[PDB]
């Protein structure tokens, strides 16, 4: 569904700390409540020397913020990864300048119209306007119905408060 992957991606260079400044999905219910299925908060990106990609994130399960460790496997496409879930879920890196921001989407390899969720990640607990500008543009051609944004204070708390 998304055809804006980034060219020449050097995955190793996205390593470390990241903040989920904004997020969006194709369905309200995906980012609805705090426990919504795709309501995840990224903590750090850990690319293996082997080329795969470890994801450290926070998810609000139960009555608390749970720390999750997910592994997204590399594919023949340097910007696309596959996380081993009950189904085949692809992770796509649309663009990144390595130092300030990174845009990625999570797509379900199903139909009629699979679920889609994208995020605007930034390196610092600051509201980066340009990154959000780019995030908006990239979203223009996508079927989103819910879009969320967080403030600096929320970014420093777990599960964004
Ligand atoms: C796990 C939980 C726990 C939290 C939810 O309530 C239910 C759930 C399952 C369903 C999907 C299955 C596995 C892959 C998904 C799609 C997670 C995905 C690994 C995050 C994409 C990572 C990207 C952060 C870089 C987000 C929701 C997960
Ligand atoms: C209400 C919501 C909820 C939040 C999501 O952005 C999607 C939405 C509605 C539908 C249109 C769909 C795709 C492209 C649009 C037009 C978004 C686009 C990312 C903003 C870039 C500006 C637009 C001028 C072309 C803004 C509204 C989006």
């Amino acid at each position: 569904i998304v055809t804006q992957t980034m060219k020449g991606l050097d995955i190793q260079k996205v390593a470390g700390t990241w903040y989920s400044l904004a997020m969006a999905a194709s369905d309200i219910s995906l980012l609805d409540a705090q426990s919504a299925p795709l309501r995840v908060y990224v903590e750090e990106l850990k690319p293996t020397p082997e080329g795969d990609l470890e994801i450290l994130l926070q998810k609000w399960e139960n009555g608390e913020c749970a720390q999750k460790k997910i592994i997204a496997e590399k594919t023949k496409i340097p910007a696309v990864f596959k996380i081993d879930a009950l189904n085949e879920n692809k992770v796509l890196v649309l663009d990144t300048d390595y130092k300030k921001y990174l845009l990625f989407c999570m797509e379900n390899s199903a139909e009629p119209e699979q679920s889609l969720a994208c995020q605007c990640l930034v390196r610092t607990p600051e509201v980066d306007d340009e990154a959000l500008e780019k995030f908006d543009k990239a979203l223009k051609a996508l079927p989103m119905h819910i879009r969320l944004s967080f403030n600096p204070t929320q970014l420093e708390e777990q599960c964004h408060i």
